[PDB]
Formats: structure tokens, sequence, C-alpha cells
């Protein structure tokens, strides 16, 4: 039956999964069997994940100092401000639709009672600084050993662009050795390209235990109150993907039907493993094989992305900072929710897509605002239901951040001319 | 002419076999005659001098040599040698279970006499840890990997990556296969100059196997006496039954003579048993199998890591050997079959751990464990096993330099059956 | 202002730098504002930090790697024995100007009382087996993410000189693989020189903003008997410069003068990180661009000073205990001092340049001659009012050893006929 699997055609085949294992989920988790799912299903889907963030630290240096080198700095300083601009754009519209679709399905008409009290908390204050220097990996080797993606992207951007110089200089002996240098990431980079492609072949099974165990273990649970919460983030998912990015690829002159067709296994990647970093490699090869988008690019914005995309964040906030409040019955009016959906906006910048994200910081935002978050309290429990659904809006948080990424990356290609167009002619 | 000179003018054939019989006869007259400390300081540190020079090269000279190596063979050879390798070690690790068992009886281990409460059997719990064991084959970081010297992630991650490059050199665009065969060549650079240091280091080896082997005499030889000169003599003649007979057979059936094998093995044996890892000796294993046996980069860069953390024949002799003793020194009753099922899940619980030092004595207090037994101090059981613990490095020693010579003889004859062995090494 | 700052000429605008830093920071800590230096101005020089500290791991590798494949073994362990030669001759004065310094300027005439005398307390030989061992590195991919610079030295001499021996092997394929594993070492190395390179054109900005926030802070406390520890301490420096450095330089024929206007980056530098080895890439590259040193000598000398140099501690140990002796009132014999000192100096070996070094040592050195440190007591207040100021004597420390390393580089370079001479031709 392995022979079987292979040959039917894989366009659609790890969409075929995606569906698939969703249905087997909810009816495994229906009928009790969730931990049988658990069990036999998952490893499967763990196995996607590992073999999915192995590659995820080669092909993120590699890319980046082949891409860094292959093109001069001050482009590469005017894409850092267009995807910049690109996502603070985005992400005032998902703080948008985070506050209507919330409203619109009027989250939490089920009925706790408290206001506070207080918990009176100051707090930090929120110090930017030190995040920043942080970007500067104190040791480069380190910084690889424990996964630290941002101070990665730091580092392979000025050896790129050093390489560079150094192949632009007079002795032979400097121009062949940092050529060598490049050489050997290009080779690194190129192989670990390769593994994605065969990871891939994978992926359906993978992607089909994942959602599979996502739908048996949480998918009982969307019924009532939680059912408007799902409701309200995927429609703004669904919002934030029709409408801001169809419009953007549109004003900028890309097909957004073709872009959807070529983002599709980063987005049902995204999707089931519900971490921007662990999808990058497929993420980037998309945005090379699919988008046609150069290295010189993506390379640098889609690990950018990966830490720095907040509308998903937008999005959860926004939902279940509502939900909390009608919960409990604390009267909070719009500007008010827009100040704390903003804050947290703020709060979560550096942090990499990570699963449990929201679910951490959504927390944070409570206690912050000075509600009683002790066990029993009205509060806890509120928190507690969001806590309970968090996989299933984990995903959406996820799938509509990579798609954003890619979106955004492919825009600033074009808008640089880097973006190859006969990928994008069909036959 | 100085001291250093004439040391390395000696000829280095048999140098590192008198650093092993000089140290361990140093080792015993300095022990019984209390100076063992002395030993410790002064003696010593010379041989943790040599270990630590050989762990030096373990990772850089796994990773490099497996990419090389995986490069080096196509993939479906690759999965050829890793099926042909797995049966041996199954096939040998059923020979050291019967050797095992087999030896500890005839020497009728225990006989002193204290009397132990309860059993068992196998119950508190077990539970199955071998999927999670088995997703952790793949790292999820293969620069933490490293960092953290994870021998079997590497293993998995050097494939990959060779497997990926020769398809690579073998595309249509010229600057990818021009960059896959300059990170080929870096890869090749790194290997070859490891092999290099080995080489090195082993001069230095009879004096570290030197200062072991004296430290681990001077401090457990004098433990040898009564009731544990018999666990000692079980186990080593486990080994050279396992030896003489298992490995001796399996190569003369695919035809590789076996005297002219052990004069080859000497010193990757020899730096198993004193350094007591078979990760640590990985240098030497695989340059004996280079340099010596003759055996091909794809073969034995795959075959000797991987044997390091699956190779279950020391296993088996040691859990054979000292379950019996613990069991007759309490006179618990064991019949042969008990015997068979605990060593088997002592040798199962032990699959993919590596080799190192202190191994047996913490799985064999596991055993004793799972099965029931009261370890509480001053308990019968609690007695027996602190006996065996401390000759453990006595019996370390003969349970690691088995394995190696296992990883060398398993190596050389899936070499020979992928005609990757290399004939005129072995011609006389 | 991004313009002008730029085009300003940049051959003395590190030490421009240093002396307005240290003026704003006197001013600003003098006035009460040290709390908005720390805000506003110290991350610039954070910065300046990281920048450098990001280097220090692949440069001290890589230039290694190629140094020691560019040199024969022979060469190198006699480079090897020179430098420690060098550095047991400069310590010993080191010691000596330290115990002179300190009783010139009596350091401790305030008034507390407490006698401990007694020797080897703690009680410790110590012992440097394994100090050595640890310089064999049991993973030296783990040692790389650790950072621990004396393994890495170890680990690129060795796999240095492999290479060469590879590259004079006759197989070609031997000789090719070894050949572009050596040009990856020399392409990285390259890269990270040109980037020190970029990092100075910040570091005047980085150099203002350090000295800003250490005068800030502790430039207000040193005053009274402090400001005789600081004046002791800073005059041993200055005569460790230019009596054991300047006449070491110009016995082997190298001009003193010429040569401090050549390593005053690296000096400033390690005077306001107070790291030897985060100052490393800068001393590497004055090593290289202004010295014209072969990186076959400076590639390991410089490295190995960092951790080895033991100059800056004999200066620090020989003024700080005589001023707790004093201030307690501990009669403590010259001889006495000179034993003290040493064992503070022979425990430090190994340890590499790091801020916050001689208080900790200092802290040691009572405590393990049986001295009560229990609060409130005296020897707790004396050494509480050295803590104190313990930064604007770090600064000096380091700048002090990171001279002292790139004078015995000079040296032995120079003795090894691989210092440039149309560098200093003029
Ligand atoms: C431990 C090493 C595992 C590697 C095994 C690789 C799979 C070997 O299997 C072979 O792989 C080829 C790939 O094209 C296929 O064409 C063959 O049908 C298959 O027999
Ligand atoms: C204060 C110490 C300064 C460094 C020591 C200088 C060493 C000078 O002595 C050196 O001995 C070598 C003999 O092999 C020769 O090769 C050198 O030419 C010679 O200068």
């Amino acid at each position: 039956l392995l022979r079987r699997y292979l040959d039917y055609p894989v366009l659609w085949k790890i969409l075929w999964g995606l569906v698939l294992g969703a249905v087997f989920g909810l009816i495994a988790g229906h009928f009790g069997y969730a931990g049988a799912v658990k069990t036999y299903i998952k490893p499967f889907g763990d196995l996607f994940v590992r073999l999915l963030k192995m590659l995820v630290m080669p092909i993120v240096l590699a890319s980046l100092v082949v891409g860094a080198a292959s093109i001069s700095p001050a482009r590469l300083g005017r894409v850092g401000v267009k995807i910049v601009v690109y996502y603070l754009a985005t992400s005032a519209m998902a703080v948008f639709f985070g506050l209507i679709v919330g409203r619109l399905f009027n989250v939490g008409a089920n009925v706790n009672l408290g206001s506070g009290t207080g918990k009176a908390i100051e707090a930090q204050p929120p110090s930017l600084v030190q995040t920043l220097l942080n970007i500067v990996p104190t040791n480069p080797f380190a910084s690889l050993a424990k996964g630290e993606v941002l101070p990665v992207i730091f580092f392979a951007i000025i050896l790129g662009i050093a390489i560079t110089y150094l192949m632009n200089r007079n002795e032979e002996r400097v121009r062949k050795s940092a050529e060598t240098l490049l050489r050997v990431f290009d080779g690194l980079a190129e192989a670990m390209y390769l593994i994605v492609g065969g990871v891939m072949q994978y992926a359906p099974i993978g992607v089909f235990a994942l959602i599979a165990y996502v739908m048996a273990e949480q998918g009982v649970r969307v019924v009532g109150p939680l059912a408007k919460v799902v409701g309200a983030v995927y429609t703004g998912l669904f919002l934030q993907i029709v409408i801001t990015y169809f419009i953007l690829l549109k004003v900028f002159g890309i097909d957004p039907i073709k872009f959807i067709r070529k983002a599709k296994d980063a987005m049902i990647t995204a999707f089931v493993t519900r971490s921007s970093s662990g999808t990058l490699p497929v993420t980037m090869r998309v945005a090379e094989e699919e988008m046609g988008v150069d290295k010189g690019i993506f390379s640098f914005t889609l690990p950018l992305g990966a830490t720095i995309n907040m509308d998903g964040t937008a999005l959860y906030q926004g939902v279940t900072v509502l939900f909390v409040a009608n919960a409990i019955g604390h009267p909070l009016t719009l500007g008010q929710q827009l100040v704390v959906v903003l804050t947290a906006v703020l709060a979560s910048i550096g942090t990499a897509g990570v699963p449990g994200a929201g679910a951490i910081m959504l927390a944070m935002v409570l206690q912050s605002v000075g509600l009683d978050l002790t066990p029993g309290s009205p509060v806890a429990l509120a928190y507690a239901m969001i806590l309970g659904i968090d996989a299933i809006l984990d995903m959406g948080r996820t799938m509509v951040n990579v798609t954003g990424d890619l979106a955004g990356t492919v825009i600033v290609a074009k808008t640089e001319k880097e973006l190859d167009e006969s990928k994008w002619i069909s036959h």
C-alpha cells in the first residue's frame, strides 16, 4: 500500500490529508477514542513536525547568507522597510477584523460574575531596548544551538554582506576564499531545500495525523459559547485573507487566486504544526519553487515575518478579550478593547511563531489589566474555557500568518523586480 | 637521546599492548601495597588526558565521515547495510544471552548467604517508551545535537545530508553541482584531518592505556576475591566464548580470517577496554576499520557509530551473570527460563543507549527495582548490588571491549558481502 | 547629524569619545543624573559590546586554524614558550609595581578594626591538573557554543596543523579537500576582520556611552581613601606601560611611541569594555593592520594572552590587599603581602578577561586567609568600599593587559621575523 499512496497525484494529496484527518478526528473523539488517536495516529504527525524542525536552522542560516550576498545592502535595507510597512498595514486591518467579528458574533453570552478587584499592578513597564539589543547574538554558535531565529538572521545578513565585499576585493586569494565560503552555504541551503521536498512526500500522512489528534481532543469542545469564539476567529481569518491579502496582492498586480494555490502547502503545514518557524522550510521552498521569489528577498522577509507578524495575534486577542469581558459581565467599550489588543500586539512583537502563543499572551493581558485569576474565580473560568479550545484557535492563528508572510514576500519581491513572472504563467 | 625520543622510537605494533600488560601489573602491585591513592593522583591524569583527546574527535569524525560515507554509496545499498548490520546484532546478542546464562550457572555465582524478602515478578509497572525513543532519532536542531554530543541524531542528520549531496552533484545546473561538491569537500577535508589526528593520539595511547588500566587495577583489583572473583571469571569467560566462538565462527562463515582480524582490531579492543566507552573509542575503531581492516567509509561510517549505540552483546553477558549472582546471594529461586526473561527485558530496555561507563550497574539497579526487590540500605539485595557495584569497572572493561570487537566483526562481514572490503589488506 | 559624525576624521575619534564621555559622565553623576545616563546613553555602549562579542568565537577559531596552518609546528611551540616567558617576566614586574605604589600611596588610612592572621584555612592547595586537562575539549562543537576560548585555541591549532599535513599529501583528492577546508576558514576569518572594521565606525559612540555610564555611577565615589586606591592603581598601570612595556619593546628594537599610537584602539576598547576576550576582534585587527604581525603569531598569542595575562591582577591585588590590611589595622609585612599576591595570581591563571574579575578574586583572598567577611565586619566594610569603585579599577586593569598582550605579541613576532617593517618606517 506504500506504492498505492505515492502514485496517487500529489497536487491535492496534502489537502485530502487535512479534510480526511479532521473528519476522522471528530468521529474518533465523538465516540470516545481520542486516546487511541494519541497513541496510534499522532506519532506519525510528531514525526512530520520533527523532520521540519530539523531543517529550520540550516535552511535559515544558509539561505540568508547566500541571499544577503546576492543583493546589495541598500536594497536589503529597502526590503526591510517595505516588509515592515507591509506588516504594520496588515496588522492594522487584523485589529479591525478582530474587533468587528468578535462583536458580530457577540462572543460570551454565558454568565459568571466579577469585575475585579485588583490585584493592582503597574507593571514592568514594557521596555523594548533589551529586546532590540538581544537581536545581536553575543555568540552566533550559541544562537544556532539554541535555535534563536532572530540573532541568526542578524549574523547571516552581516556575514552575507561581508562576503560580497570580499569577493569584490583586489587580492585573488581573498576573493577565492570568500567565494568558497559562499559556495558552502549555497551547497547547504540547496541540500536543505532538497530535503524539504522529500519531507513533503510524507506530509499528507503527517498532516492527517496532526489534524486528527487536534480534532479528536478539542473538536468535541467546540459547542455553545466556544463555538461562537471559533466561528468569530475563523471568520476573522477568512476576512484577513480574502480582503486584506487579496486587495493588496491585486493592488500590486498579483493574481490572488494564483497565490492561494501556490501557498497551500505552506498554509496547511502552518495550520497543523501551529508554528511559523517550524513551517519555514516549507514556506521558503514554496516561495522558491511556486512563487518564484528570489532568495534575495524571501531568505530575509520570511524568517523575519515568522517572528514579527502581528496579524494572528490581533485576531486572537480581539476575539478572546471580548469573550472574557462578556463572560464576566465587565463592560468594555470599543475603544478600551482597541487599547487592550494594541498593547498585547505591541507586547508580542519579538516572539516567533510557537504553539500555545495567544493563550499565554491572553493570560498576561488579563493579569496586567488587574483581573483576578485565582482558581475558581470567574476570569480563571473564562480563561480556562478559551485555554481548552486553544489548539483549534492556534491552527488558524498560525495559518493566517504564514499566508500573510507569503503575500508580503511576494509583494515586496514584485516591487523589487525579484519575482519571476514565468512561474505565474499557467497552461 | 632523551626519554621522549626513545619512547616514540620503539616500534608501535605491540607498544599499546605493553602499556596494557605493564599497566595492569603495575596497578595490582600498587593496590596490594596501599598506594592506589598515589596512582589516582600521579598516574591517572595521564589516562584521563587520553580519554579527552579521543572524545574531542567523536562528533567531528562521526559527522564528517558519515556525510562523506553516505554520499559515496547509493541510498538503496545504505538501506541494505542498515538491515544487514541490524540482523547481525540480533544474531550475536542471542549468542551473548546464551553464553551469559551458561557461564553464569557454570561458575554458579553466589553461595555467599544473605536472605531476601519478596518478588515479583515484573509488577509494579513497565511502561513502553519505544515510540518516543524512535521519534528522538530525528534531531529537531542538528546544531544542538552536535553541541550536546548526541550520536544517534547526528547519524541521522549526516546520512540525510550525504544522500542529498550526491543528488545535487548529479543535477544539471553547474552551480548547484559546484556548490554541493564544495560542501562535500569540506566534510571530506574535515574527516581526513580527524583520522590524521587519531593517528597522532595513538602515539600517546600506550601511556594513556597504561595510566587507565593501572588505576582500575589498583582500585578494584584488591576487590576481586572470594565470590566476586567468580563473577569476574564468569563474565570474562562469557567474553572469550562470545569472541572465539560467536565472532570467530561468523567471520569464518563469510570468509574472513579470524586470527588476522584480532591482530588488526587490537588497538580498538584495548582502547575500548580501558576507556570503557564505545562512543569514545569510535575514532580508534573507525581508523582500525580504515587502515587495518580495509573497509570502505560507505560501510563503517554507518555501521560503527550505529553499533556503538545498538550492540546488545556486552549487556546480555553482564546482566546474565550478575542477575544470577544477586539471586543466589539472597537465596531467591530463579529458573533458567525466569533468568532468560529478565536478561531479555534488560537487553530490550538498553537498546539505543550508547556505550558509557557505569552502564550495567545502572541497568542492573533498574532490573532489581522493576522486579520488586527491596533495595533499601542494609537489605540483602542492596548488599549484593553494592558488591557488584564495587567491581563494576573491571566488568565494564570487558563489556566495552567485547562490543567494539563485535562492532568491527559485523562491519567487516557486512563490508565483504557488499564487496566493500579491500582484500589486499588481508593477503598473507 | 548622521552624516557629520562619519565625515569627522577617524584618526583620533575614538579617543575623543573616551575623554568627552568621561567628562560627560562625571558631570552627569555630580548633578544626580546617572540614572538618565543608564537609560538613554548606556544601550549605545552595550550595543558596541554585543557587536564585538558576536565576533570573538568565529574570528578566534578561523584566524587560528588559518594561522596554525601557515606556520610549522616547531615555530608555534617556540612562539608558545616565548610568549609564556614574556608573561612571566611582565607579571613579575607587575607584582613589583603593585607592592611599590600601594605602599607609596599608603592606601587605607581610614580606621576600622579586626585581625585574621591565618593562611590556607579555606583550605585548597589548589589543584591545577584538571585545569590543564580542561584545555582539551571533549566536544569542540560544545566548546564553541559555550564560548570557551582556551579549548577552541587547542582545537584550532591541531586542525590547522593537520590541514597542512593533508595539503602535502600525494593524493590530489586529499590535497584539494584540505585546501577547500582551509579556504572556508580563510574566508570566514576575512569576513570577521571586515566586520570589525565596520563596528569600529561605531566605536566612538560606543566608547562614549560606556565611559559615560561608568563615570556617572562610580566617579562620584572616588574621593577620600578610595581616591588614593584609584590613584595607586592607575600609577601602577602607567609604570607597567611606560617602564615594563617600553623597555622590553626597546630592548628588542621596537619604537615604543609608534607602538602606543598603533595600540590605542585596542587599549581604549579594553578600557571601556573591561574584557580582554570581548576586545579580541579589535586587538587582533590592530595586530594585523597596524602592527603588521603575521597571523601565524597573533592568532595564537593574543587569545592565549586574554586568558593567561597576570599583569592587571598583580596590580589590582597588590593595592587592594594593602588597602584592606591598613583599613582594618592588620599589620602586613612586605614579604607577607608578596605571598598573598602570588597565591592570588596563581589562583587566577586560566580565567579569561571578564568584568568583575578582581572584586571576586579579592573576596576569595580575604576569605582564604581567614578574615571575617560576615556583614558589618571591618573586612566586609573595606571590601565593600573597593567593590563600589571596582568598575573604575576594572577599566584600568583590562587596558594594561591588552597593551601588554600587543607588546608581547609584537616582540615574539619580531624575534620570529614575522613583523612587517614597512608599517613602522614612516
Ligand atoms: C538507513 C538508511 C536508509 C536509506 C534507505 C533508502 C531507501 C532504500 O530503498 C531503495 O530506495 C530507492 C530510492 O529511489 C528506490 O528506488 C528503491 O525502490 C528502494 O529499494
Ligand atoms: C622577555 C621575553 C621575550 C621573548 C623571548 C625572546 C626569545 C629570543 O630567543 C630566540 O630563541 C630561538 C631559538 O630557537 C631563535 O629562533 C630566535 O631567533 C631567538 O631570538
